[PDB]
């Protein structure tokens, strides 16, 4: 019951291990699967689509991590895009904070989730062979879910690995929305593959693997440009481009996207003199995605990525541990459209990013208080140049572990995006025009937390208090006057704050009852006044129950009351305001070759008009009732 990310284990109380075999269990994509974890919330898509928002954050103000390796998607670009992970292929996704998150970017301030996967086995399979079967259904989705891995040792230290994933899931159904029994162009469909090879410790384990992933699904609540889009707007000619907008009121959306991927890993476990381990990470991610109308694209998403992180752990210096590192990672990326660069400028023109970065953390141990700090400087260079330091520094004062009192400081400083200065061009999937701003500077922040966490046979609790201050905070601005959107990237102030927690008592071994609950608060403050920052959760208080009776059958329910939200930024409408319910069911199963996990779930039996005022389709109903059934063959 352990962590991966960091060489080095620094471990604050509100970190969060979720376990694999549940992840099975979960919704596909990554936001919908980490939802209901205090704290975290998801900006949906349809079935397509979905991110992780975390303590009001998402996109570049958290990271999502592929197995300690950039993704190297584009998720970050808007949360119609696909996030690179496949949890339910996953081994575990750990949700950390603290000085880690310098091991990995520059900015990170809610959490860093990485995803740990099979891919390259690290170690040798019992029997020479091992591996998992997973099958289930769901209504009113109609998610079909296939999934399989397997782990073979090709010999005395050789490990062969292939996993994937196949899912068919349709327009889902909705409650009183419209005349409708589902919502058009909410279906998705993915299939992903791996195959990996490994050796063995020691010292350690060297390994390499191929991916592929290629993503189907539509855009949902959704001929004529060429011209007046460009040339061109800075300024102000929104007044000439929606009025030949309703000249052509008076296809089919959809994006089909393919990712495939190569990397390395290796780790052994006594490198060379004062060092106790080294890590190395090569990655070559090929990401793209047609943004389309029928058979006809819209707009080309690209992103090439390359990859390389060397960390290694120095001699402990008597009970002070430390682990530094560097990376170095180039990301050429492009958003065109059907019209040529000759023409228009494109939504994001092609260019190339270098990000070098010296990075680490150092603990010292005084016994029951641990002391860890943690730096990260990177430089970036941009063809088509600033640096960025960020630090951070966290103590744990335990009374009785584990009884855990932490308290964590942050400076963090962001680099600006190419798309944020340089955007220029309609986005279809989010019916918007973006615009760049020649001058940003840095997103810096100063960030303060602290949590209280407890676990001991009869009470158990975790209680987390965040601020977050910005003294530039860069957003994506909407504009002078069911159109179009018009946004431009901008620059002032930010204090976020917010609490998330969850304790459960257990009155027997047997039964466990909880209570969990978040609420985040977002604010812009100081503009070239003083109103609320975009896209911020509501408030959520959980209900929770869980039994086994007995040894193998587990049936559970969440209830969850989200709260409306009137705290609503520039151009944001009100949103209710529902009330979750979710039952569960598990079977446990002993037979020869494999374990057999059976599975019901039951989400949304109230049936609820569900809108989620943190996603860009916050007018739009989610999910109702809809039932689940699975299995799985552990082995
Ligand atoms: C036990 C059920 C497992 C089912 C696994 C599905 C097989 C994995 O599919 C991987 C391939 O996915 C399609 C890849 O296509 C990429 C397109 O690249 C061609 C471009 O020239
Ligand atoms: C820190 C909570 C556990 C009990 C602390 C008392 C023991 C020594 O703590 C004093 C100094 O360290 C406290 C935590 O340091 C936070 C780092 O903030 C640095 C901001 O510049
Ligand atoms: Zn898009």
């Amino acid at each position: 019951p352990r962590a991966t990310s960091g060489l080095l284990h620094t471990s604050t109380a509100s970190d969060k291990i979720i376990s694999g075999d549940t992840l099975r269990q979960k919704a596909v994509n990554l936001g919908d699967a980490l939802d209901g974890v205090p704290g975290i919330h998801a900006s949906q898509y349809g079935g397509g689509a979905s991110a992780p928002v975390i303590r009001g954050q998402t996109g570049r103000r958290i990271k999502v991590l592929n197995h300690h390796g950039e993704t190297g998607d584009m998720a970050d670009f808007s949360p119609d895009h696909a996030i690179m992970v496949d949890t339910a292929l996953s081994q575990q996704v750990e949700i950390l904070r603290g000085p880690v998150t310098l091991l990995y970017s520059s900015g990170n301030v809610a959490g860093l989730v990485d995803v740990a996967d099979g891919k390259i086995p690290e170690k040798m399979p019992e029997n020479g062979v091992s591996g998992e079967l997973g099958l289930r259904l769901s209504s009113g989705n109609l998610e079909k879910l296939t999934s399989g891995g397997i782990n073979i040792g090709l010999g005395k230290n050789f490990v062969l690995h292939t996993e994937g994933l196949y899912r068919k899931s349709g327009d889902y159904a909705v409650p009183r929305y419209r005349n409708l029994k589902r919502l058009p162009d909410s279906h998705a469909d993915s299939q992903t593959g791996s195959i990996g090879l490994s050796w063995v410790g020691e010292k350690g384990f060297i390994g390499v693997a191929y991916s592929d992933r290629r993503d189907q699904y539509g855009l949902p609540a959704h001929d004529c440009h060429a011209d007046i889009i460009w040339q061109k707007s800075l300024t102000e000619e929104d007044i000439d481009y929606d009025n030949p907008g309703l000249s052509c009121g008076f296809g089919r959306p959809w994006i089909d996207l393919r990712n495939k991927r190569y990397e390395l890993r290796a780790e052994w476990k006594q490198p060379f003199p004062g060092f106790e381990a080294l890590r190395v990470h090569l990655n070559r991610n090929d990401y793209r995605h047609d943004e389309k109308a029928g058979d006809a694209v819209e707009n080309f998403f690209n992103n090439q990525t390359q990859n390389a992180r060397i960390e290694l752990r120095h001699q402990p210096i008597g009970r002070l541990k430390g682990s530094w590192g560097v990376q170095y990672l180039q990301q050429k990326s492009s958003a065109l459209s059907a019209i040529s660069e000759a023409v228009k400028q494109p939504m994001l023109l092609d260019n190339k990013v270098q990000h070098y970065s010296f990075f680490g953390v150092e603990q010292a141990n005084w016994d029951n208080f641990t002391l860890e700090g943690g730096v990260r400087v990177e430089k970036q260079k941009a063809s088509i140049r600033q640096t960025a330091r960020s630090f951070a520094l966290s103590g744990n004062w335990y009374f009785t572990p584990q009884h855990k009192l932490s308290l964590t400081a942050s400076h963090q400083e962001r680099l600006p995006s190419t798309q944020e200065l340089y955007a220029h061009g309609k986005h279809v999937a989010t019916n918007t025009f973006e615009v760049g701003n020649k001058h940003l500077n840095k997103e810096r922040s100063n960030n303060i937390e602290l949590a209280l966490g407890y676990e001991g046979d009869r009470w158990q609790y975790n209680l987390a208090l965040y601020r977050n201050r910005f003294g530039n905070y860069i957003y994506a601005q909407t504009l002078n006057d069911s159109e179009m959107k018009l946004v431009r990237y901008n620059q002032s102030g930010a204090d976020f704050y917010g609490a998330e927690g969850e304790i459960y008592f257990k009155p027997t071994p047997r039964y466990r009852i909880g209570v969990s609950g978040d609420y985040v608060r977002g604010r812009l403050k100081n503009l070239p006044d003083d109103q609320n920052a975009p896209r911020v959760p509501a408030a959520r208080l959980g209900f929770h129950l869980k039994a086994s009776l007995t040894d193998r059958i587990d049936a559970n329910l969440d209830y969850y009351r989200v709260f409306a939200q009137n705290k609503l930024a520039r151009y944001e409408t009100r949103t209710p305001g529902h009330h979750m319910l979710n039952l569960g069911a598990n079977y446990r199963r002993n037979t020869r070759y494999g374990e057999w996990n059976w599975y019901v779930k039951a989400d949304n039996l109230l049936n609820q008009s569900v809108y989620a005022h943190s996603s860009f389709l916050s007018d739009t109903p989610q999910m109702g009732r809809s039932f689940t059934g699975g299995v799985n063959v552990k082995f």
